[PDB]
């Protein structure tokens, strides 16, 4: 089985890592639109066209399924992409909704959605959760987390101050935190730590990881038993910084 | 004269404002490639191509001269753009070098260049300054300044912490600081306040503004109001910003 993975850049690596461990596919074609990253600060119209152009990139690769690892693209371009695509396209939003549905029985549990400005503004998460019966939903566009993470500021006073900037205004004790952005898993522990040290939470909140969530979904939906190639063929492509992207793949994914 | 102004997005407003105040042109065609901003975080080969493509946008407008308000595009794509352009293309780097020549007589004056990662790695300013005889040139990529400014983090603890993160490691105290990025003028007084508050200085460092520098050059070189906005991203948003901040 040969599939594709699309993201605005290298961020999607966080989703790809999960996919690789789950041995769901024998071959993966990763494509990052690095020349235009980030997507999170842009509008729906622009994002949708980006999504459509991504489909064009994959046509020669003859993939049988496309994973939109980008949360922003999943929120703004997924519907349009699915409209014209002949192969199934799976985003990272619905899988997380289902993940929450399975592990969060209390419909009143306070849920906090974190993502880019575009993702949050879209209310993609909020709407899906409401449809599933959840009644305590809060969202925050922690936009600066993206560039900080890209500069590798994964700890220290600057990150702490940035988290403080976004989280201080919160008047809820989150029991569930959605890491609704490809970049957020890289500071998940820091985020959990902030809430445990700045709030009176009795126990750490449940963190929803987009990659683990989509893995769960794919296994069930497509009846995949984790028996694909052990050392799968993976290609990395991008609209820019491709040499760099390949280096990142070897350095962090050992591919 | 009818001219064009190019930037990766809305940032070029810092230059457009200077142009407008100087009442130099009868008509201006502003284009921000907001679908792909930022340029500063990307590699040179990508930025150069972005610049060439920008030229195509202005062709039907029949502009007489093009201003590249973007410091990053000025640093990386200007040479290539001028190669394939018949109309003059003026960037924001050389004009600043000239201003510095006029305002900084002391060749040993410590000069600090601030800009995007791409602009700083190009050594555009350093090379130009070296060529003109300056002996104490420093540079620093204050990358996070761009997104902080776009999110309107123009004061407070977060900006202070970010400036500290970038400035603390400096060993040389600048007497002159070049705001080599469209966004930096929005935190000019804060950058000024940082050095005045962290060191004992009788007078703040001289800040060089890209917009003011290019206005002087244009008046000089060209012995020198309809304004329309275009964008690869949300043009309506850009026009709304123009109405709010430029009253246009
Ligand atoms: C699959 C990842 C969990 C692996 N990984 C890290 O574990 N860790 C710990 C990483 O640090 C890492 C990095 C990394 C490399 C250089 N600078 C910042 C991050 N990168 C590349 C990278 C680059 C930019 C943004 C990214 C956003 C989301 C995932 C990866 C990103 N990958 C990293
Ligand atoms: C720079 C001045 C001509 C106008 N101006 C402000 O004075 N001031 C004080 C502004 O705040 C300003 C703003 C602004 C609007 C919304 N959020 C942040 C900044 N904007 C729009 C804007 C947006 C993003 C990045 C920009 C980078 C450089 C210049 C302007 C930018 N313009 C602002
Ligand atoms: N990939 C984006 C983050 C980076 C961007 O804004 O392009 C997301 O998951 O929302
Ligand atoms: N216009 C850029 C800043 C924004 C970007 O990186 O594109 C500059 O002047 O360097």
């Amino acid at each position: 089985m040969k599939i594709g993975v699309f993201d605005s850049g290298v961020g999607g690596f966080s989703v790809l890592k999960s996919l690789l461990k789950a041995r769901l596919f024998d071959e993966i074609i990763y494509y990052g639109d690095s020349a235009r990253v980030p997507y999170g600060t842009k509008d729906p119209t622009t994002i949708k066209q980006f999504g459509l152009e991504a489909l064009d990139f994959f046509k020669p690769h003859e993939i049988e399924l496309l994973i939109v690892a980008c949360n922003t693209a999943s929120a703004l371009a997924l519907e349009e992409m699915q409209k014209y695509s002949k192969i199934p396209i799976v985003g990272v939003i619905e899988p997380s909704i289902l993940a929450i549905k399975r592990q969060v029985e209390d419909k009143n549990a306070p849920i906090l959605v974190l993502g880019t400005k575009a993702t949050i503004q879209s209310n993609a998460y909020d709407n899906a959760l409401k449809q599933q019966g959840y009644l305590n939903i809060s969202h925050l566009a922690t936009s600066l987390f993206v560039p900080l993470i890209e500069e590798s500021i994964l700890e220290g006073e600057l990150l702490e101050t940035c988290m403080h900037y976004y989280f201080t205004p919160l008047e809820i004790l989150p029991e569930v935190i959605i890491l609704g952005c490809t970049h957020f898993p890289l500071i998940a522990q820091k985020i959990e730590g902030y809430f445990m040290g700045h709030f009176a939470l009795p126990t750490p909140p449940l963190l929803i990881h987009s990659g683990d969530a989509i893995v769960e979904y794919l296994q069930q939906k497509y009846a995949l038993k984790n028996n694909a190639c052990t050392f799968p063929k993976v290609e990395f492509h991008a609209s820019g910084d491709v040499i760099w992207l390949e280096r990142q793949a070897k350095e962090w994914l050992k591919l």
